């Protein structure tokens, strides 16, 4: 895992439009 940015790598994360990840790169919300 990582620290920030706690994302799976399921795809559930769904992130963006509302992440509070810090070091978040998911492509997308990158
Ligand atoms: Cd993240
Ligand atoms: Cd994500
Ligand atoms: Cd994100």
């Amino acid at each position: 895992m990582d620290p920030n940015c706690s994302c799976a790598t399921d795809g559930s994360c769904s992130c963006a439009g509302s992440c509070k990840c810090k070091q978040c790169k998911c492509t997308s919300c990158k």
